[PDB]
Parts: C-alpha cells; structure tokens; sequence
RNA sequence: AGCUUUGCGCAGUGGCAGUAUCGUAGCCAAUGAGGUUUAUCCGAGGCGCGAUUUGCUAAUUGAAAACUUCCCAAUAGCCGUGACGACUAGUCGGCAUUGGCAAUUUUUGACAGUCUCGAGACUGG
C-alpha cells in the first residue's frame, strides 16, 4: 500500500489487463493441478512403497522408484547406486535423495554425509517394501527416527 | 615323502618410532565408516577425549645421593765424641748419639754421539 501510493506506474489496457488475468488464472490452474498431482502421488505412493514415503518423502519415493525402475528393482540396486539415483556445473555425484527437503533441512557442509545416510535407510526400507510386509510403515517410521536422531546428533 | 599358500603364536637379523604407536569405558560404523579420481563407482574403521613399563650404567650438584672418620706420642753406613769392656799413652770389639759426609784413591758420575769387520777407529771445532 506503501509504494501503491507511489508507484510511477503507469495503467495497462484491457487487452494486457486480460491477457495477465488469464496468465494468472492458469497459473492458479498449474498450482491447483501441481498440489492434485502432489496428493495422489503421496497417496498412491503410500500404498505402493510406503516405508520409502515415509523417509524420504513420497514424491522423491517416486521419483527415485520410477529412474530405477521400480521397486523390485530398487530393493536389488545398493546403497551406493540409490545415492547416485537420478544424476547427470552443478554440484556432482548428486541423485534425487540430495536435493530432498530432508537432505537439505541442514547446513550446506552438512549435505553430502547425509545423502549417504539417507540412502542407505531408504535402500533397507525399500528392500523392505519390495516384499510386502511392514505395510503399516513401522520400519519407515523408525528408520526415519533414526535418520534425524543422527541428524540431531551431528548438529548443535 | 617333499615342496608350498594363508592366518596366528614364539624367537632372531635389520629397519622405523610424535603426520609414529595405541587406549577409548563417549558416540557412530558393513542394517555402511569415509569418499573432489572412474560415482548406477569405491568399501574400513571414523570423530572427539586421553596417552605414550622395566633393569643397568655414567655424570652433576649437594656436607650427606642412603645396603647394616680424623688427630697425638712412641717402636718397627762411615768419620768424632762418652762410657763399658778387652789387650799392651797406644790398639781392638760392641753399644750409644749432642757435628760433618758433591773438589784427584772410591758413594754424587769422563760421559755421550758416530763408523767398521766377539774386536777396534772418529768426534765433542
């Protein structure tokens, strides 16, 4: 309101007022369709690898369920090749459990241990939901206790 | 029967020893430590804290450097002299101590060097 007093703006057409309202309004559609798209892959993912879901975050779940090639393919890859998950100048040896919320919820030096530490985890839990049992997700949820207990243990 | 591999133990030669050797009871670690190289690859301990027995010998200071000393008194050659003694003023033997013992016959150095085939020669300017 502040600098709308002082603006040094000048007026649009109508022709450029409707053609930013229509920018607009599917830019509110791709965020509506992205946050559709975020839900049902949380919920499906949930039922299709939920011990992954839970640690790493369904949509990174799969992501790195899908480059692999599912999860009878995650389950018999290493714990060295799920970090290395989805690579390719911007930071090297990098897969999609690098740029996850939960890798990145830490100092910058912090990173690259954790990727370590959080494929591993998820490489068990995905060994764990490539056969059908913990369908509750109890390994994902001590796992993942596990994980920011040592994510607390490193930081201060 | 011989050869031989791997691991461990013992001893020995040699080498190394504070970017070395360990402890760790605190935590983490093959359910993955740690990764800039080659990363759909590698694979072992890591971070902190804390350390780096015993016998022998030498040398120094110190009065004393840790295994059951100093001090006084006395005892442990000959020419003269004094007595005692012996033998005829003289001689001899032993004992004793109240002066002396580097100037040719002795005990305070004519010795030292050299040369020749047990024996001699040369020099000491």
């Amino acid at each position: 309101s502040v600098t709308a007093s002082t603006t040094q703006g000048q007026q649009l057409s109508e022709e450029e007022l409707e053609r930013l309202e229509e920018a607009c309004d599917m830019a509110l559609e791709l965020n509506a369709s992205k946050h559709r798209i975020y839900e049902y892959v949380e919920s499906r993912m949930s039922f299709i690898a939920p011990n992954l879901s839970i640690i790493i975050g369904a949509s990174t779940a799969a992501k790195i369920m899908g480059v692999a090639g599912g999860l009878t393919n995650l389950s018999k890859m290493p714990a060295c090749n799920i970090m290395l998950l989805g690579a390719q100048s911007v930071l090297p040896h990098t897969g999609y459990i690098y740029h996850s919320d939960i890798v990145q919820s830490l100092p910058p030096d912090l990173r690259r241990k954790a990727a370590r530490l959080v494929a591993a985890k998820c490489t068990l839990a995905a060994r764990v939901d490539s056969f059908h049992e913990s369908t509750e997700g109890k390994v994902g949820y001590e796992l993942k206790d596990e994980i920011e207990r040592k994510f607390d243990k490193w930081q201060e």
